């Protein structure tokens, strides 16, 4: 199939889903495509945004810190049930695409940007597994190991192949193909540590942490040098950079679980995430220039994971300065989801513009 | 204004302040320029060299180790007072340049090498703040927080903008623009930790350490790969490389303050700094080939900060081998300052060659 | 002498010892060269493979874990004596080459790949020093310091020059010259820590660890970016990549010695090494496609050092899952040595093809 050199020279845009002014495609543009062909793999971001909020709201209802508010536990029950409904629908609809349009899927699997989104279905399931409502699992001492193996099996199996082609001469190297959204494949390992520690296997959790950190360091520095991938890193500051915060925030939570309390290895990761958050939200150009797009839902994923981590920090350092920080980050992140949630409905049933023709999968081979 | 691609293709030299044999300038060469236009931003290195010695001499007079010598405390009093006099003069003179020659300053602010020297004024003030003579501050329990905020405010505010343009598509990236003297912008955070810990705020000090380390790692590796910046890294070994030692040495001192005693996180940073020091001074080509230049004063900054760190190491591991190391590094560094101090006076009033025409700010736009 | 730009444009092959289909050489091909000229520096891999096995077998005979097997100590005595015999022969034969063919040696010293093999003679001696049979050294409390200085002297002295030319403008930089086998120069420091800790000097061991880690991180990331060195990184997966495991495995053992027990700093390094091992041996393409070559002996070096580290891990976490892992890795690594040992003899006296003409040292200057 087409390489990424032909995917970086015909598609331009921060997410790279936009045809340039010279390229030619193989399908009619004005004509309406079949619904299945117009269903991109970027719709899984909806599950990521909703699932993360379920984890965050549980912390506000069970954590010893932030207790005076008296947050009822029904928020997690309502959010968790609704989140699962969407996941069972997007996954079911996508499967039909593979059976009837397996040819189109292979095009996305080679897309430089959409490759890393294949991990979303497994990551989303993990969040709903480590934040199950207390009502459904009363007297829960330790989760059965089967949950970890089933959901951490397919991820790890596909983990080896992608990670193994970065140190090679094949075209798909970390240098030839890379982008700000490349962290989505290295965040599962950190998130998987929490699930493992909740089933009884503690040594295994340490294994995932080492794997996650080693690749994150490589994937972090590589996005500061001159890499063949051009037109992907947006000029100035763009929301696509929010994925930088997903990794450090998740890593900090993992350490607090295996080793019980914040060591020097938990605060430092948290402080790195906080620095990036300030440099991406403490700007008057962030709350003024906003355009609704499907990719936005995926950008709330790292702005909500930080809120979960910050609450844990406030638990080990009680005080007014810490409470304000924890109770303010969780408000900005939750506010964005509410705005996005209302906006999506209007574009679905009022304007009918959520699923336009996907011109990024119709680039002709060669020139 | 001119970019750095036009600043890396018309200026050649280790510090990059020297016109090539083909470029044309916009100002007369033989004619003497106004004094203000001939006052470069590189003169702030004088304050850095003198201020650091004040910190080092205090350690030799208060530290439990190195006590048999019976070093009087008057050395700090004399050095500290003289250091402040120079700072109040260079800063005052430079300010007049901005009012009358703000146009010239903007040229320096875009210079690939002189950009990182804007942090010197704030870093110099910190050294004189964490090494105040005991006489002036008797019964000193903890410094007022106002000192940290006032001096760490302007640095952090300008910290976000430069650090934020490295991960972007703008011309000023860590790859397009970089050089051995790029560590001067990542050393303030480590130095700022010491000041914060001396006013009562200890958690804040941890925040700066994480920020400092994250950027240092990125700025360390990036100077080993092939980066568009050419003609800046001198062939063979050059004194400009001494800035590599400023970062690790300052970081080690910070850890000893927040966490009290040398953990594994303090010795390892110290040993990295020691290795670089040996590879840059254990050479017969270092003490034989010496040419007086203004940039030399800034090269003593990292050769004196190590002496402060080594004394702390000798405090936790008493013994003859440690005492010799601490009492020998502080002698080489102090000897260079004395030689430079005498040499500067001769070039100021005997030869009158300290401030020649600055041809590096007269490069014509384009070709 | 010839640079590496002329060594990367006339030699092609995973180890780079194979002339391309267009280059011209300066010596007859059909004619048989003198035996000395046909003796490459790659023969030292034999000592590395045999010496490592001596260390591993000692652990199986003294370590509290893996005791039920009742492994006799005579295995170490027989292997150690035989290993020393080979070392005293290869070293003696090579020395004669320098006296009579010093001109040829300089060509190898500038070879991009064969430069890092000059460290083998010193590394091999260390293994036979930290694994001396108990019979030869009864009532051994601490080894004399002279052993460390004699064997760690020449390595460190040559350590400074190579490490010092990576951060420079000279042709031999980490970017212009690099390859998967570049870890052989950064593994001595980690191995040298164990020897130092066995003579009484413990603080010195910490110094080597910091030096080893700092260069390994630089040498690790640099092999993921686009570096002028092309045709050296084999396409797909190749055994040359096994050198990635030598560094982390050796580092983990060092920490367990200086600080007594596995901290968080030992398990994490071990887990990184384990991940790389799985991605290079858990493949049906590894045990099926095998071709005998001299470079193979050097590839068993990192597959045996891991077995030594894993046994130590099983000592701190007793249990059936740990015992199986330790007793299975040491079987695959030892099996390969037995297969290679038998194969080498046949190619030496039955087929007579171990030392063919070395065409890689006859590349004409320029084109
Ligand atoms: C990969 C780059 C972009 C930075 C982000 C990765 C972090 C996970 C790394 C960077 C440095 C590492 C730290 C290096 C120094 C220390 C201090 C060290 O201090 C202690 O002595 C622990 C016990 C204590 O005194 O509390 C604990 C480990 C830790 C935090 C390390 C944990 C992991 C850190 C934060
Ligand atoms: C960025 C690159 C060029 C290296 C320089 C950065 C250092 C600040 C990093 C590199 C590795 C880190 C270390 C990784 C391993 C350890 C060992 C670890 O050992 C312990 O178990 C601490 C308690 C003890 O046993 O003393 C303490 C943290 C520390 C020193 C880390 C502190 C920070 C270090 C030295
Ligand atoms: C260079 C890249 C490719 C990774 C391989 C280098 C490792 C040697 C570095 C990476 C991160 C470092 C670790 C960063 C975080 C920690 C956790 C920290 O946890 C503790 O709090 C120690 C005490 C304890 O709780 O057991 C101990 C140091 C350690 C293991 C560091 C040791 C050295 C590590 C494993
Ligand atoms: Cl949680
Ligand atoms: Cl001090
Ligand atoms: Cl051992």
């Amino acid at each position: 199939n087409v390489d990424a050199g032909r995917y970086f020279a015909a598609l331009r845009g921060p997410e790279l889903d936009e045809v340039k002014d010279n390229e030619d495609i193989l399908l009619p543009k004005e004509e309406q495509w079949p619904f299945l062909l117009r269903f991109p793999i970027g719709c899984f971001g909806i599950c990521l945004g909703l699932s993360s909020q379920a984890v965050l709201w549980l912390a506000l209802a069970k954590s010893p810190a932030t207790n005076f508010l008296h947050i009822t536990p029904l928020i997690n029950l309502v959010v968790w049930l609704f989140s699962l409904v969407v996941l069972v629908s997007v996954s079911f609809t996508y499967i039909l695409k593979c059976i009837f349009y397996f040819e189109a899927v292979k095009r996305e699997y080679f897309h430089p940007v959409r490759v890393n989104f294949f991990f979303a279905p497994w990551v989303v399931c993990m969040f709903l597994a480590i934040s199950v409502p207390p009502m459904f699992s009363p007297n829960r001492k330790y989760l059965h190991p089967a949950i970890w193996c089933v959901f951490m099996g397919p991820y790890f199996f596909l983990e080896l192949k992608i990670y193994g082609q970065w140190l090679s001469g094949g075209k798909r190297r970390l240098c030839k193909v890379a982008n700000p959204s490349s962290h989505l494949s290295v965040v599962g390992n950190f998130v998987g540590a929490i699930l493992a520690s909740k089933v009884g296997w503690d040594e295994v959790a340490k294994f995932l942490w080492a794997v996650g950190f080693a690749h994150y360091l490589v994937v972090f520095v590589t996005l500061y040098q001159r890499l063949p991938t051009s037109e992907a890193l947006p000029k100035e500051l763009h929301p696509v950079y929010s994925m930088f915060i997903a990794a450090p925030s998740a890593a900090s939570i993992a350490w607090n679980t295996i080793y019980g309390q914040f060591d020097g290895c938990s605060r430092t990761c948290f402080f790195i995430a906080l620095f990036l958050y300030i440099s991406l939200v403490a700007r008057i150009n962030f709350f003024t220039g906003f355009k609704f797009s499907v990719a936005w839902w995926s950008y709330t994923f790292p702005m909500t994971t930080a809120s979960v981590a910050t609450i844990k920090y406030a638990e080990a350092v009680p005080g007014y300065p810490s409470r304000a920080l924890a109770l303010t980050l969780s408000f900005i992140s939750t506010a964005m989801v509410c705005v996005l949630f209302v906006s999506t409905l209007l574009h679905a049933f009022v304007w009918q513009t959520l699923f336009p023709n996907d011109l990024a999968i119709a680039i002709t081979k060669r020139k």
